DNA sequence: CCAAAAGAAGCGGAGCTTC
């Protein structure tokens, strides 16, 4: 324990005396922190950070000398060189607009003076900077070295925050603001997802300080310091930066949308580089210059990242060997530029491909206001995408002379739900743009005989781009449809295209000609596609055409079937045999494949069986109030409200309803996670109202280019056949609008009742500024979940069973009880720790706790099971970051404002949590783990979760190895994982120590309704100790029936596309029998298993 | 439903208050 003068040899003139004991000003930089054995920063022990490194960037010699390295990034060159020196002069800015503001800070209500008359201020939530000054005559400075570190993070931070960001959806939106998703204005998503937070502004900045400043945390000091301090520094260079319009801040006010929400919300904005800004072609040489082991950088050639020990923002939880082998094998993967691809995205140039990819130029009076902000998101997707190809384009460019050698490797952890994430917002995973451009496939093909089977690879590609459904089919079928495509439809298109592969010119019209060629078909493999094939025409050498073009085995209604295969606990029966074939299991079928299972036995996968399901419910629901008009009139207007926006509702001439597998996907999928039918319903409304408005801006568009067109053909000319049709379908229009706002369904003792609302919609409707307010959201929503929803969730559990949905419910409420207790002891025993602190004279209010204080906290956990184990797999459920815990403010800026609340790692309640993180982690998860791990593991593919992009080459291999990968992860039993951890909880549980909120919370979970009022302690004990039986049982039904379908013929094709199934050659025959057959069969040996057991 | 949380700001020196 020499760290104390370490240290104090670095920062000998920082204000106080590093003595917590101490009865003066103490200083809790000394206190907080220590010297690394191993140098994590080279600014550390420098005088003046911004000035050595400034020198270091200021040319490739001093570089090299400065980062000890042979040769730097050869992005590095003068154009850049140049840039970093202007960024080095605007870090002197930035300094200096840091020390003015300390210096008010220390002038404003005489701090400086009470602090040096001994005042600790240095203690206070907006004082603790105080502990990096240093006394200056009758006032106090910066210390230079930690200041000018500290601005260095903030100028990396600058450069490349956004572009690491996490995506804001419409459920992150609603947590923001407080405001029910169902009900959130158009674009607020997208005004929300364009900025960061407070808390994810600063903490991302605070975090990279620590890491420029390069010491370690002493884990006998209290967060408050150890985390204050670095949170300070951030709070003060956020607004240094809103200061010198580095960063925008937006105060949004959330009264102006709802009057009854209080929230004020910051949003912080960077300020975005040109695009043509030579910094973009290498952002990170402050990075790669100040810390000896960078985390942001661009992994060329054999330069691989390091695998990562724990799980993504879960540091409690390690990645297991198996993880850590997964991982290594992807990041081993190399990724190759694709020139052509490059070459055609530049070529169309940015605007081009927002015309063709996005919404084009917007111009505001010919759209609706609510249409035009989706839009503006759909556009901000698409360039933001391109302007960071081009800026990976321009550094891999610097690497060699050419581009298309040079290999890149992508870093990758594993989530908490046991999937590999591609680090990074714009790569290959993530952006579809960015996916066509930059591959890990390569195959060199024979084609110079159309009979080739490297042809038919070529096929399968290119019809899987351009949206032919290729499970559906067989390959010979697939061929036909894609000969048919590429000599009628898209035969201009590859025209122009030969062209591109010949002149390197595109025509004036190209985006036209890629628009009418394509059709809905449209996507950025479609262009890789059209690109390919017409390369391959001009190609001098069709005996050896070199293509990164790829087929994807995707999984087939993948988590639903995997819930059906993994979680189904009783006894096996003939629907659940029929509906599993769905999903590529293939009893009593050598070597059947899902095309084969489409095009022969049943075209109706899993999301169109439950939409036939709902159809019948739907019979159901008006039978039951077939004399009452009023219900009658009120399905069919939303019937109709549906087929007039929606695809995948039609309305036949005499009534006939149709529905599409496309609405039950998403409804079906979030229904086993957990989901209520209200959010549905919601999601469902949106669809409708995004339809409407476009509809909207059709409108505008028709009166512009016709004045004296009806309001009838201006809404509905597009959609009808005649004009008096047009008439019609308004009418519908009008009517439906009025009925589904002014009244709503009310369940009144399992009785539906319609009521009033008072707030129908009615008046003149102006297509611009045309918006369905709050109240009439709401009313649809009502009508939508009464009406639809409900009928469509009675489908859902038809088609996935009953058994299913019951051990979902019985894994969710285990885990949430779990996650409750996990949460209230944690709590409860940092209030304990709190209690004793308030006793030690050296610890003030707002101190925390020390991190070796929480590790003894979160260790006292541990016989309470926190964690669920597979084997391959760690699962924790309960783990989050949260303010609640703490409940105190961490740090200020020196203004009173950027209030960070402290935010600590604890356990946090699951909610249905459980079940999607069991689900998807037991199945895609492990299937792709196994895929990276596994005997002869697919080389040089991309996985993108539940698919998998393979190169021409290995197209059936790596098909096959995929299926059995579905078959190794089918062996799994998450239930019983599950079990075994609620089993060590319910042994070591005391009930009675709860917090009254913790015990009403499981009470909800274990108890009937009729039951939470008056519960007992004793009461909830045992409705807890009843779910592990349950959880028991369903185990051993999940492990008798992976056991005895494994001793069946099985042909596994889950993984589909190629149609390459996995044959397990179970010795049990169950060929040319029915499905009843199959499950009797089945039952017998479940049977038998069952009474081995027994004796 | 899940894969990441997440109000601002005066006065005073924490945390109540009001918007
Ligand atoms: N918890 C959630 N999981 C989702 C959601 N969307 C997709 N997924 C998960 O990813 C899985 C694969 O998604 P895909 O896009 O391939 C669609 P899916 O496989 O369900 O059917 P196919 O259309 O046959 O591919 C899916 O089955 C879910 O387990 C979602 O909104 N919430
Ligand atoms: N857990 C979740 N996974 C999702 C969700 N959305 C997408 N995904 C996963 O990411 C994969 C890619 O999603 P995309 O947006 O590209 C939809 P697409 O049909 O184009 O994907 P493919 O299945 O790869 O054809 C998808 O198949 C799922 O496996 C989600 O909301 N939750
Ligand atoms: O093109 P699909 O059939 O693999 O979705
Ligand atoms: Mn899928
Ligand atoms: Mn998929």
């Amino acid at each position: 324990e020499e760290l104390k003068e370490g240290i104090d040899a670095v920062y000998p003139s920082l204000v106080g005396t590093a003595d917590s004991k101490a009865e003066g000003i103490k200083n809790y930089f000394k206190l907080s922190f220590t010297l690394p054995e191993e140098q994590k920063s080279r600014t550390v022990g420098s005088e003046a950070p911004l000035k050595d490194v400034a020198q270091a960037l200021s040319s490739r010699a001093r570089y090299e000398l400065f980062t000890e390295k042979e040769t730097a990034n050869p992005a590095f060159n003068g154009e850049v060189i140049k840039r970093y020196k202007e960024l080095m002069e605007h870090g002197e800015g930035i300094a200096d607009i840091l020390r003015s503001r300390l210096a008010k800070f220390l002038n404003t209500k005489d701090v400086g003076k009470r602090f040096a008359q001994g005042t600790e201020a240095n203690r206070w939530v907006g004082g603790k900077l105080l502990n990096i000054v240093e006394q200056d005559g009758d006032t106090f400075k910066y210390n230079e070295q930690l200041l000018q570190t500290a601005v260095l993070a903030g100028l990396q931070w600058r450069l490349t925050a956004t572009s690491n960001t996490a995506i804001k959806d419409a459920k992150d939106v609603a947590a923001i603001t407080g405001i029910d998703q169902a009900l959130l204005p158009e674009g607020l998503v997208e005004q929300f997802d364009t900025g960061m937070t407070l808390t994810e502004a600063v903490s991302s900045l605070a975090q990279k300080i620590e890491s420029y400043w390069g010491l370690s945390r002493n884990p006998n000091a209290p967060l408050g310091y150890t985390k204050g301090i670095p949170t300070a520094m951030a709070a003060e260079i956020l607004a240094a930066f809103v200061e010198s319009t580095d960063v925008v801040e937006n105060i949004v006010d959330m009264s102006e949308i709802d009057p009854d929400n209080k929230k004020t919300i910051g949003l912080y904005t960077i300020t975005e580089l040109d695009s043509f800004d030579p910094i973009n072609s290498f952002p990170t040489a402050i990075e790669e210059a100040v810390l000896v082991n960078p985390t942001e950088k661009m992994f060329f050639g054999d330069d691989i990242p390091p695998v990562a020990n724990t799980q993504l923002r879960n540091p409690a939880v390690r990645n297991t060997p198996e993880q850590k082998a997964a991982l290594k094998a992807e990041q081993a993967t190399e990724f190759y530029v694709h020139t052509p691809m490059v070459q055609f995205y530049e070529t169309l140039g940015k605007d081009r491909i927002l015309e063709l990819m996005g919404a084009g130029t917007l111009n505001k009076e010919l759209l609706n206001d609510n249409h035009a902000k989706s839009l503006e998101g759909k556009n901000r997707s698409v360039e933001d995408s391109y302007n960071q190809l081009f800026s990976v384009i321009e550094q891999v460019r610097a690497q060699s002379e050419d581009i298309s050698t040079v290999p890149i490797h992508y870093a990758y952890n594993m989530t908490r739900v046991g999937r590999m994430q591609m680090l990074g917002k714009y790569n290959p995973q993530s952006a579809k743009l960015v996916r066509e451009a930059i591959l890990p496939t390569k195959a060199t093909l024979d084609l110079s005989n159309q009979n080739n089977e490297d042809f038919s690879a070529f096929q399968l590609g290119l019809a899987q781009a351009l949206d032919i459904k290729v499970h559906t089919m067989t390959r010979e079928v697939m061929s036909d449809e894609l000969t048919k495509l590429l000599e009628g439809n898209l035969k201009p298109a590859i025209d122009m295209m030969v062209e591109f592969n010949t002149t390197g010119s595109l025509p004036e019209n190209a985006v036209d000609v890629l628009n009418t060629a394509l059709g809905d078909r449209k996507s950025f493999v479609a262009l890789m596609a059209l690109m390919e094939y017409s390369r391959y025409l001009v190609a001098e050498d069709k005996s050896a055409f070199v293509t990164p073009l790829y087929v994807e085995a995707d999984g087939v209604t993948n988590g639903p079937i995997n819930a059906m295969m993994l979680m189904t606990g009783g006894l096996f029966t003939p629907d659940w045999i029929r509906n599993i074939a769905k999903g590529g299991l293939f009893i009593g079928s050598p070597n059947k494949t899902m095309n084969e299972h489409r095009s022969t036995a049943d075209n109706n996968d899993l999301y169109q069986a439950s939409t036939n399901a709902l159809m019948e419910s739907l019979g159901k629901l008006r039978s039951n109030y077939a004399s009452n008009m009023p219900i009658q009139s009120q399905i069919d207007s939303l019937l109709s409200l549906m087929d007039l926006f929606l695809p995948d509702i039609n309305l036949g001439e005499n009534g006939a309803l149709e529905l599409k597998r496309g609405i039950a996907k998403n409804p079906l999928t979030i229904t086993i996670y957990g989901s209520g039918a209200r959010g549905i319903a919601g999601k469902l409304v949106s669809s409708v109202t995004d339809a409407i408005y476009e509809r909207m801006s059709d409108v505008l568009k028709a009166r512009a280019k016709d004045p004296n067109i009806s309001a009838a053909m201006a809404m509905f000319g597009k959609q009808a056949a005649s004009e008096a049709h047009a008439e019609e379908l308004l009418a519908r229009f009008l009517k439906d609008m009025e009925t589904l706002t002014s009244t709503v369904p009310v369940k009144r003792k399992g009785v539906l009742e319609l009521q009033s609302t008072g707030t129908g919609a009615k008046g003149k409707i102006n297509p611009k500024t045309y918006t369905i307010k709050g109240e009439q959201l709401k009313a649809l929503q009502e009508n939508m979940l009464h009406f639809f929803v409900e009928p469509l969730r009675n489908g859902i559990t038809q088609t996935v069973g009953e058994s299913l949905v019951y051990s979902t419910e019985q894994l969710q409420k285990a885990t949430q009880i779990q996650s409750v207790v996990l949460e209230d002891m944690f709590k409860q025993r940092v209030q304990e720790k709190l209690a004793e602190k308030a006793k030690d004279p050296t610890w003030k209010k707002g101190d925390f706790l020390t991190q070796k204080e929480l590790n003894d906290i979160q260790a006292s956990l541990n016989n309470l099971a926190p964690m669920i184990e597979t084997g391959s797999q760690t699962f924790y459920i309960a783990g989050s970051e949260n303010a609640e815990v703490a409940n105190q403010v961490l740090a200020t800026n020196l203004d009173d404002r950027m209030r960070v609340p402290m935010s600590i790692y604890a356990p946090a309640q699951a909610g249905v949590a459980g079940i999607p993180f069991m689900t998807i982690g037991t199945g895609d998860g492990m299937m792709m783990q196994t895929l990276s791990t596994m005997k002869g593991a697919p080389k040089n593919t991309l996985k993108i979760f539940d698919g998998m992009n393979i190169g021409l080459n290995d197209i059936t291999d790596a098909s096959r190895k995929a299926n059995e990968a579905v078959y190794t992860s089918w062996q799994g039993n998450p239930i019983k994982n599950v079990y075994e951890s609620y089993a060590k909880f319910m042994k070591n549980v005391d009930f009675s120590k709860l917090s009254p909120e913790a015990l009403e919370a499981i009470g909800k979970s274990a108890l009937e309704y009729d039951q939470r009022e008056n519960a007992t302690v004793d009461d909830i004990a045992n409705a807890a100790s009843l779910i592990e039986r349950n959880l028991r049982n369903i185990a051993l039904g999940v492990d008798i029936r992976h056991k005895v379908l494994d001793k069946v013929n099985l042909s596994i094709d889950q993984m589909a596309a190629v149609g390459a199934p996995y044959q397990n050659n179970g010795k049990i025959d169950l060929s040319n029998m029915t499905p009843e057959q199959q499950a009797d069969e089945l039952n017998k040996l479940f049977r038998e298993e069952l009474e081995a057991r027994k004796q």
